[PDB]
């Protein structure tokens, strides 16, 4: 970790972005549906330059 530095951090707060969007929306139902979806999405290809989008040691 410390021994090998990184030029940039790969972990865009898109989920936080979606959450903020959901908060702004008056619709409660949409807010809840989007909250779980966005929360569940977490890591996505759109928010990462690499098209592979590989993540998670377990799978």
């Amino acid at each position: 970790g410390k021994s090998s530095p990184y030029q940039k951090k790969t972990e865009n707060p898109c989920a936080q972005r979606c959450l903020q969007s959901c908060q702004q929306e008056p619709d409660d139902l949409k807010q809840k549906a989007c909250e779980s979806r966005c929360t569940k999405l977490e890591y996505d290809p759109r928010c990462v330059y690499d098209p592979r989008g590989h993540t998670g040691t377990t799978n």
